[PDB]
């Protein structure tokens, strides 16, 4: 369904926040050079 | 160098932000039904 | 440790293939439009 | 357009290729120890 668009492209949002968090955590570790 | 760690893993943050933006814009277009 | 660099930046590679596969399956479902 | 799905979820494949390449070059760089 074009809801199941919405839900899957939410789950986009969440895994690509979790991108952000792990590639923050890249930043912090690579500040501990 | 472990600065250039920081810069590439900022460029992580920015590209995995624009994940979030495009995969919101999924949500909006797949809302439109 | 710059081995656990290799492993995490493999786990980068594999997740960003599994990006490729899921965003192919985007293309397939948005074919069957 | 559920084509403008096809082209954007192509542009998935290409951005999540450029994931694969940069996060290979992670592995190679984090190889040199």
């Amino acid at each position: 369904r074009x809801k199941q668009x919405e839900d899957k492209x939410e789950e986009x949002l969440s895994k690509x926040y979790h991108x952000e968090n792990e590639x923050a955590r890249x930043k912090k570790l690579x500040g501990e050079r």
